[PDB]
DNA sequence: CGTATATATACG
DNA sequence: CGTATATATACG
């Protein structure tokens, strides 16, 4: 297919191992957010990696905003470590990857209208209430935003090959809907 | 902006 | 389910 898609997010989780204090973590870590009315957990922003992540008082954390398996990790560490240093015993069990974005160019309009019908089984098409058509892939497990200008986003992966399938996969389809 | 998508945390 | 979080993408 010639292409490929640009990772955009990747978001992890990994447990800190040891329940921690929030509204302690919220008054002092500064560049925090809390509000346990709200959400429970302390929002917290590192600028490299550049991420935002969900603290939570279990020890377990998410870990968002990402481009790339290693980035996220490594903010995975460096907030783990933010805590450490805060008076915690900071552990680093069982990290894990549970999402990754990715988005490309098919480069040509696509007449969403015929790919909807085509396809319906696996799209869903409602240009008033979204202007993209949700394609749910199955193999890999990858729902796709197919959008008018050939902007193409998968996204649910667990995995940075299951993008690439994915596209691979809905590439020679999508050039089959070229709009007119 | 609200719409809309995946995905883990939480939880009453 | 509400409520929170990031990201590309495009609309009214």
């Amino acid at each position: 297919s010639g292409i490929v898609p640009q990772l955009q997010n990747i978001v992890s989780t990994v447990n800190l191992g040891c329940k921690l204090d929030l509204k302690t973590i919220a008054l002092r870590a500064r560049n925090a957010e809390y509000n346990p009315k709200r959400f429970a957990a302390v929002i917290m922003r590192i600028r490299e990696p550049r991420t935002t992540a969900l603290i939570f008082s279990s020890g377990k954390m998410v870990c968002t905003g990402a481009k790339s398996e290693e980035q996220s990790r490594l903010a995975a560490r460096k907030y783990a470590r933010v805590v450490q240093k805060l008076g915690f015993p900071a552990k680093f069990l069982d990290f894990k990857i549970q999402n990754m974005v990715g988005s490309c160019d098919v480069k040509f309009p696509i007449r969403l209208e015929g790919l909807v019908l085509t396809h319906q089984q696996f799209s869903s098409y409602e240009p008033e209430l979204f202007p993209g058509l949700i394609y749910r892939m199955i193999k890999p497990r990858i729902v796709l935003l197919i959008f008018v200008s050939g902007k193409v986003v998968l996204t649910g992966a667990k995995v940075r090959a299951e993008i690439y399938e994915a596209f691979e996969n809905i590439y020679p389809i999508l050039k089959g809907f070229r709009k007119t």
